[PDB]
């Protein structure tokens, strides 16, 4: 049934969910949507209809042949206005993955791609100053780290839009992205055209990187650093006299070096402070509605209670924190509004990189937090909890270790933010 | 349309731009030129005409077959008086790169090659004395480092012209260059003739290097050190009893060793101070017009303002600095005249190389700046800012870290230059 798939994709585009999960059991099938990170239950339908939608989704993709069969792992992709019937204009590509599930069941996951105040998107002012400092530098490599849900592409787009204006259009910027999802002024995104099979995608990505290096690159923005060859090419370009802005998957701002050593980057490449200009780690959390703004007493009287760690976090400022209001008001659909970025930005020095390269993780963290006046993800999350922008539960679900901050550090951060 | 291409190349030769960029969108195409490093907007035309010029440029190259197709990365080269119709005599070769850009768009970059007081080309007198000292030495390897825009080939040409006169024509000099772009007296440039495909160019370069080594080389000037095999051959020739002058791509004068270790040079080759005779890092900046010479007060009254870091740099000498005059006077076309070299020259010792090999970057830099009386790029840029030759904005765009110089170092440099 193509009509059911059309309405399902229309609903997914209208509510702007990220990924769509369909689990088909022997009796009934469940539909889940990943909207703003959290997963919600959309609908529950019969198994035969869901099997029909899954077959229609697989048959309409660009992976024709290797027909739809149960108990098989199958990957596919649907391109808008290119793959048979048309798609909503907000969606460019849908990546489909089919997994077996039990006996007589299926598991489909569709990852949608969307076409889609400039100074701060929830950043701290220290992060903005650090961003300006790294934008002023003409030579170096910058790595943006975080999960797939965080706003890395938007951050890079905004940084390059600011940098193009700041340079008075006297510099050339070249970006390499396999999907040209975000339009950036004066950047000339280079797509990957002859992708062919999935195994040949990396070779064409390397070819695009080398072609961009044979150009006048100056500033380079690859979409993602995935394998060792692309990272080696980027590090070679960084020691040549080019500026590189890249995205990486990592758990921490200081854990970027672990990923680079996993890929194969040598120690003398990571030792230079002039090369590795900046490291950014990002997470996205939900912003509480500023109009409802119920307090801790109202949340306790309504129902529910906080745990011991949440109480320990709250204990510094009781009345300053706010909690979500599930009253279904007209101002907020669910009370969670949009989303904010919690981030940490590090500008390395010689001593910090020497401490990192020697394996002294605790010493390097102490040097960054004390001598360099740094701020981690947990401290920014605690500050946003105290300010009342976000809830404690979402922060402790996204970031761990908020309760481990000492009282002296909390007082120092509060005094530093109140003085400025 | 071949006529439009002919006038475009005539304009590019007449204004002597370095590279030419053409970006073709769905509606209109933009033409950019890289003149004196900065990029300027030449013209805006329609998409069909620009596509016609791009097709005519690709078809007239030496890469016939593999016809001009959209969404494909294509490399080509045009040789003057050899590739079908003739070219201006000032241009030898034009390297063409074609990249996809969006849907129904293209991106062409053409890199022109040109045919093209002897003691200083903007150098400091310490750099001239160091150059004389390295020219007097009969055995060693010298590496010139910098970006592709800096004047490395001209510096090597001038150094070899001075050295041939200083040696009273009692020595043999052999140079290896793939383009024989610069004519040097008594040097006998060896070109690469049977280049065939682009992948076979390195093998013929190695063959030319080995043929030059089978000659009486004495002093050798390869065009560029690109791969590990050529660098290994040059290091083998340096330990044999030959003098090597080479060009390398690097970010810093002391960062040459990082590139050499990346290529595969062992530690005992880099430890010897008698082998690595000198290291030079070069940048090119724009020279302010000496006739207009407006001050800081005139620049402030005309419009615009300097930032906090620029004010911190200026604060030592307010009236000594000068700013560009955009009055469109008859003496200067744009107020930026020609270009000057900001460079750093290091003559290594045993202790400095031992500190570099042990990974002590800060200790090696301190030893070079204090014990060896060295001068970095930032200090030379600051001295040229104070003298009034160049503007602070161009220097801070080209070189970072000018504001990090301490007041004691600034006073020491000013007193040292005023005493001599
Ligand atoms: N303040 C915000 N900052 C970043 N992203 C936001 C923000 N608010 C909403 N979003 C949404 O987060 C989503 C994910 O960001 P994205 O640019 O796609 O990064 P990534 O490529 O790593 O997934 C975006 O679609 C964006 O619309
Ligand atoms: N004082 C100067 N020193 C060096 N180059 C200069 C100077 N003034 C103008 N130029 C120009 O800089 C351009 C680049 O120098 P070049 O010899 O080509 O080095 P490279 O081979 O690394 O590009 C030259 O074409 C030269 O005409
Ligand atoms: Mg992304
Ligand atoms: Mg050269
Ligand atoms: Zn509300
Ligand atoms: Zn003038």
């Amino acid at each position: 049934v193509e009509k059911r798939a059309s309405m399902l994709l229309f609903e997914c585009a209208e509510m702007r969910v990220s990924d769509l999960h369909i689990k088909v059991y022997d009796a009934e099938a469940d539909i889940y949507i990943r909207k703003d990170g959290d997963m919600e239950l959309l609908r529950q339908i019969e198994s035969n209809t869901a099997h029909s939608i899954l077959a229609s989704l697989y048959n309409n993709a660009d992976d024709s042949d290797a027909t739809y069969k149960i108990n098989a792992y199958q990957a596919a992709r649907i391109v808008a206005s290119k793959s048979r019937l048309a798609l909503p204009p907000v969606i460019q590509a849908v990546r489909l993955q089919f997994n077996p599930l039990g006996q007589g069941g299926r598991y489909l996951i569709a990852r949608f791609l969307y076409t889609d105040d400039p100074t701060r998107f929830g950043f701290h002012h220290s992060h903005a100053e650090s961003f300006s400092r790294m934008r002023n530098l003409p030579i170096g490599i910058n790595i943006i780290s975080g999960p797939t849900g965080s706003g890395k592409s938007t951050t890079l787009k905004n940084l390059l839009e600011l940098l193009y204006i700041e340079k008075k259009k006297k510099v050339n910027i070249i970006s390499i992205e396999d999907p040209p999802e975000y339009e950036i002024d004066g950047t000339a995104q280079l797509p990957i055209t002859n992708v062919e099979t999935e195994a040949q995608r990396g070779e064409e990505y390397r070819k695009a990187i080398t072609a961009a290096l044979r150009s006048d690159p100056d500033i380079i923005m690859p979409g993602e650093a995935r394998d060792a060859e692309v990272i080696n090419l980027l590090f070679t370009a960084a020691m040549t006299g080019h500026q590189v802005w890249t995205s990486l998957h990592a758990n921490n701002a200081l854990a970027i070096f672990d990923r680079l050593k996993d890929q194969g980057v040598d120690e003398f490449k990571l030792t230079d402070p002039e090369l590795i200009t900046g490291l950014v780690a990002q997470r996205l959390v939900r912003k509480l509605c500023a109009q409802c703004s119920i307090t801790l007493t109202e949340y306790i009287a309504s129902g529910g209670g906080i745990s011991d760690t949440d109480r320990k976090i709250i204990s510094g400022h009781e009345t300053s924190v706010r909690f979500p209001n599930p009253r279904a008001k007209k101002c907020c659909r669910d009370g969670y509004n949009g989303r904010t970025i919690l981030a940490e930005v590090i500008e390395p020095d010689s001593k910090l990189l020497r401490l990192v390269a020697e394996g002294k993780r605790e010493d390097a963290q102490h040097y960054w937090l004390t001598s360099l006046h740094g701020m981690a993800l947990k401290e920014h999350a605690w500050l946003k909890i105290i300010s009342g922008e976000i809830c404690v539960m979402d922060a402790v679900n996204k970031i761990s270790g908020i309760d481990n901050i000492t009282e002296e550090r909390k007082k120092y951060l509060f005094s530093r933010d109140n003085e400025i």
